[PDB]
């Protein structure tokens, strides 16, 4: 009675992939955290959806969304997505996988990456791009439900 979605949640260490799910999880911001997945039942577009979510194998190569995640105020994690995303294409053997890009933490002042730029790189990769802080929730539903809309977008 309900639609699982298999989502897996990459980037670079630190940027807030755990601090995201954990948002979405249990609504809540933890500051320090640590080895598994993690559900959710969720109605998106009056769909049951059952999210089943990996953070940071299995789920890499039958993963059906994947949430990119770089930290606004660390321009490493931004230039690394490239890599993250040759994975992706390399472990799925395709160009158009359902992704999304998220820049987290922009709560925080120290903001190295600005928003031209992701704009820009989501563009040349056909993706959406979602501003979000795990601190304050902002954008967290918005970056997982847009994920499940492009898994939708691309296969029944
Ligand atoms: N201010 C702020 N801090 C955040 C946010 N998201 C995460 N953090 C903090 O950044 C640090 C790293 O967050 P994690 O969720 O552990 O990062 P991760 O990407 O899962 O790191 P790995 O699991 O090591 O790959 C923690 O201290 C979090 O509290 C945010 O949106 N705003
Ligand atoms: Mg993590």
């Amino acid at each position: 009675h309900m639609t699982e979605y298999k989502l897996v949640v990459v980037g670079a260490g630190g940027v807030g992939k755990s601090a995201l799910t954990i948002q979405l999880i249990q609504n809540h911001f933890v500051d320090e955290y640590d080895e598994d997945s993690y559900r959710k039942q969720v109605v998106i577009d009056g769909e049951t959806c059952l999210l089943d979510i990996l953070d940071t194998d299995q789920y890499m190569r039958t993963g059906e969304g994947f949430l990119c995640v770089f930290a606004i105020n660390n321009t490493k994690s931004f230039e690394d997505i490239h890599h993250y995303r040759e994975q992706i294409k390399r472990v799925k053997d395709s160009e158009d996988v359902p992704m999304v890009l998220v820049g987290n933490k922009s709560d925080l002042p120290s903001r190295t990456v600005d928003t031209k730029q992701a704009q820009d790189l989501a563009r040349s990769y056909g993706i959406p791009f979602i501003e979000t802080s795990a601190k304050t929730r902002q954008g967290v539903d918005d970056a997982f439900y847009t994920l499940v809309r492009e898994i939708r977008k691309h296969k029944e």
